[PDB]
């Protein structure tokens, strides 16, 4: 929670989204910069960077089958990052965007501690709710389990509507819990991430 380090956040918006957007480039990138922004206060007390390497807009076809299965698709996803995606745009995680209505309650998914990592450094995100606030905390949930951060343990930590709550707070805090800082200074001791801590 104090190294200065930085994530270069590539975001990809598939076809559902697209067109939920009514196809609107300018009015989809308005609406990630605004949570984008949100993401950057929430990691900005543990002195984590976001910085975007883009926003790629899947607007003549999706590059992988989006499924209702989001297991599946983050595994899709996570495969054409490492095949596809990073050979074009360098970046150290990616995060896919998408009006996909996931099979149950799940509305976000990504790999634990894979931050830097070629193949699982990757999350998606079901663009579920319109509020800036609410879809800046599910980014930044499944970018904190990039980060090695797990669930917090609603009654033993110090806060119980912080980002890492298992469940996302119908009215959320943009703050993590003094067991998410803690499971960042692991993986920072442990894990060692090099591309946030670069150059
Ligand atoms: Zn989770």
């Amino acid at each position: 929670a104090s190294p200065q380090v930085s994530v270069t956040l590539q975001l990809v918006v598939d076809s559902s989204m697209f067109a939920k957007y009514n196809g609107d480039a300018k009015k989809i990138v308005t609406v990630l910069d605004t949570r984008v922004n949100i993401m950057k206060s929430i990691f900005k007390p543990l002195l984590l960077l976001i910085t975007l390497s883009g926003i790629e807009m899947w607007t003549s076809k999706d590059l992988i089958t989006v499924k209702p299965a989001g297991d599946l698709t983050l595994s899709l996803f996570a495969d054409w990052r490492q095949t596809l995606l990073l050979s074009r745009i360098l970046n150290d995680n990616a995060q896919l965007q998408t009006a996909v209505d996931f099979r149950g309650a799940v509305v976000g998914l990504a790999f634990v501690g894979t931050m830097c990592n070629a193949k699982y450094s990757a999350g998606i995100i079901q663009d579920f709710s319109a509020i800036p606030l609410l879809m800046a905390v599910v980014m930044a949930h499944e970018l904190g389990h990039n980060l090695g951060m797990l669930h917090d343990d609603g009654y033993s930590c110090d806060c119980d509507v912080c980002i890492m709550a298992p469940s996302l707070s119908s009215d959320p805090t943009k703050v993590f819990s003094n067991c998410s800082l803690i499971l960042y200074e692991d993986f920072l001791s442990n894990e060692e991430p090099d591309c946030i801590d670069n150059a």
